[PDB]
């Protein structure tokens, strides 16, 4: 059975916002060490991923896995319930044509539930990560969001460029040309505000600035990202959680591809 | 005449806020003992109801009653000039065409003077205030507006249901279902928080969602909510004011009306 | 050529947001002492004028003007990467078919550079400020603002009004008319809120609220405003910068004009 009680509404809710938008149907897997997720858009360009371990809850059991499948939309609309600092805490029996969400504050006093009707998915999870990538690089989450807005004007194309010690973002289209080249650097005032790189082989790919906007929602969950590229496989770009991760592999564009 | 100068131009501004979009004409009557008001939406299902006694105003003079009708649309777009700390007095003749909002700050520096437009509207207001309700409860109006603002999402419906000790919200519609239970209790480290609850007999009734949202407006005018429920008559929302209050008749869907 | 850098990009940034949505084009020249810009709307009611000294700058080089013509919507889609607290600098050659905008962090960690395509306009260069205006007024330009933004819901017409001592706005339409009246006034607690006004003769001119609104963006560049009128010629509505100024000259209305 699905029994999953989050601490506070609001971790559920900014996840949840990370799967918004860019994809309809999201299929979730409870089982014995967490709960993963996995939704991927209709161009199959997009695979969204997530990862909870069983401590990143308050209460967390499970003797019996359930794979469950719903819409996005359906329960974006109703993850606005969560007063952020309410509890929040999934609840689903073995063969459930709902999910229940059931929201209450630390008195008894008021209790949001909702009984969320499940859409039937053909179970399929996909297991496209790389042992390696070409380069690996993080550096602060609201940088890269910054950097993606930036170019995002531009074109709806924005190319990233790998050599030793450096990287570089480009857009080019009509009204012009962008770029934003940044530099890997220690930061001891504080580390969070470093930016990392570890290259194996330049790399040099094209992604379709629409995914990419999508992508930088993660910027909620994490002070970091992590972005790990291949000219082999799609590229991703992963929010670290207190046990746990929100992760996004896009396809490079081949030269029309997003 | 009409002769009503509001301390703050904002609690007019707030009061006209509760009217809006809700309904489009307005019918105003200043005599001895005040201001009342009153609107009716086109399918006459909501009642706006407005009553301010003579000391709700920093000077106040009538020595003949003056009944003036609006559109409530010309009203409010006149209604963003208070500054909010601005001095607003209301002014007209015993026979008007119009209708004056004079706003001066302090000093005699700028005084800003609007002459609107009236509407000729046929005097009848109603009275359709019960003596006794089925129910009466009361509750902060930001967890009213929170409880109306979920489940809206839900359904266009959204049904209050009243037992002994319990209220209880429910919108039920494609996506799933929700509810917002609720229970009376007194809390002495603020009393404004309180939920209190006299039932006389259980209630049941069902209110299109629209509506109430339109409703939890009056929020920004009192810090409690009063909610009195009838299966003979319209439901009775009111928001009170220092010296009056704003209410709100609704009335139950037969199983397909508001 | 063009070597202009901006301690804080912000500044740029908000010049720019003046010309913004009001003009297309806007044709820039630096020279030995400054920079200046004009832009004229289509139905040539109105012209932005821009002057920037060389001391506005963080460091300024020119041993040979250029002129540059760019559509305003290109330049502000990419005017939104200052960071505000970023370095802009602007650069071109002498001959060029591009714009160059360069922000830099004060580390050498990011450098976001574009390369904007310019636009050929015929250089005609307007001097239509005249020596004495008929009357004179300064005052806060939040305040002007306001003036405009209360009128404007009322008409597409706002006229100004100059008497001696007396400087009324008036605007009237379908639900009403509305009037704001200022006295000058030397308050000494911060005469950044005085009114001053120099009146050589009464003035009575009509303007299009729709160009008065775009007009007023000049707030956040200055505190107050200088506005000059003339039965002669277009109004002067002008926005000191520190070294500089940021000045729209709105033709009056004839009866039906802008
Ligand atoms: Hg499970
Ligand atoms: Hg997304
Ligand atoms: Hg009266
Ligand atoms: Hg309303
Ligand atoms: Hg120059
Ligand atoms: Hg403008």
């Amino acid at each position: 059975m699905l029994e999953a009680k989050f601490e506070e509404a609001s971790l559920f809710k900014r996840i949840i916002d990370g799967f918004k938008d860019c994809v309809q149907l999201v299929n979730f897997q409870c089982k014995e060490d967490g709960i993963i997720a996995q939704a991927v858009d209709d161009s199959r360009v997009l695979l969204v991923s997530l990862e909870i371990g069983v401590e990143a809850f308050q209460e967390y059991r499970c003797d019996h896995p359930v794979t469950l499948g719903m819409d996005l939309t359906s329960l974006s609309k109703i993850l606005r319930c969560g007063n952020n600092t309410d509890t929040l805490t999934l609840i689903a029996d073995n063969t459930p044509d709902s999910i229940i969400l059931l929201f209450e504050d630390t008195k008894k006093d008021r209790i949001a539930e909702y009984s969320l009707k499940l859409m039937d998915i053909d179970a399929d999870f996909l297991k496209i990560e790389e042992l390696q990538y070409d380069s690996t690089l993080s550096l602060p989450s609201s940088e890269f969001s910054k950097i993606v807005r930036d170019l995002s004007q531009l074109s709806d194309s924005i190319n990233i460029m790998i050599t030793k010690e450096t990287i570089k973002f480009v857009a080019d289209g009509d009204i012009g040309s962008g770029s934003v080249i940044i530099k890997p650097f220690v930061d001891m005032e504080h580390p969070e505000t470093s930016i990392k790189l570890e290259m194996d082989q330049p790399v040099d790919l094209t992604f379709g600035a629409k995914y990419l906007l999508d992508i930088i929602k993660g910027s909620s969950l994490s002070d970091r990202v992590g972005i790990r590229l291949s000219s082999e496989a799609p590229a991703l770009f992963q929010f670290d959680l207190k046990s746990g991760f929100l992760q996004f592999f896009l396809a490079p564009k081949f030269n029309d591809e997003e």
